């Protein structure tokens, strides 16, 4: 069904998540967590405090598809296993900001073909496949843009709901 997924929606943000590389989203699906940069990481800490659901919506840069979504269990914090992500050429481990813990949501993919009815004002309506790393989607776009993906019937979302 589709009732918890909405409930565990109901009032949350959301933040448009680029991978330049599918290493990086592979990571983050099996061990629970995503590292992003510090302009970025302020702004998830802050917005994690002020919602009862911040969902990250991840998208591999050129893939043309979303791979899944997330929703924060935590602020970031530093100091944990190191975890080896793939940076970019010119970019490195030292540049990145905390960890942050993360419940996934929905593993499977979604392609951009099929969001191309939603716009987000918070990136001048532009479709909500346009954006840059950390740009967040207002609230009814990106509610809609999650209920597009296919359900993903291996999680069990009674374990995320209790933590809000
Ligand atoms: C593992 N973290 C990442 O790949 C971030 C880094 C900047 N945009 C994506």
């Amino acid at each position: 069904g589709t009732s918890k997924l909405k409930y565990v929606l109901q009032d949350a943000r959301f933040f448009l998540i680029k991978s330049n590389n599918h290493e990086n989203v592979s990571l983050a699906k099996a061990k629970g967590v995503w590292s992003t940069l510090p302009v970025n990481e302020k702004k998830l800490n802050l917005a994690f405090r002020s919602a009862r659901s911040v969902i990250l919506i991840f998208s591999v840069r050129e893939s043309g598809k979303f791979q899944g979504f997330a929703r924060l269990s935590s602020e970031s914090h530093h100091g944990g296993s190191p975890i080896h992500w793939v940076l970019p050429a010119g970019m490195s481990a030292k540049m990145l900001g905390g960890v942050f813990k993360i419940d996934w949501i929905c593993r499977r993919e979604l392609p951009f073909t099929k969001s191309a009815h939603l716009t987000n004002p918070w990136n001048e309506h532009k479709p909500v496949k346009i954006g840059r790393d950390g740009q967040e989607i207002e609230l009814e776009c990106g509610t809609q843009l999650c209920l597009l993906f296919p359900p993903d019937e291996s999680i069990d979302l009674y374990q995320v709901i209790h933590k809000m």
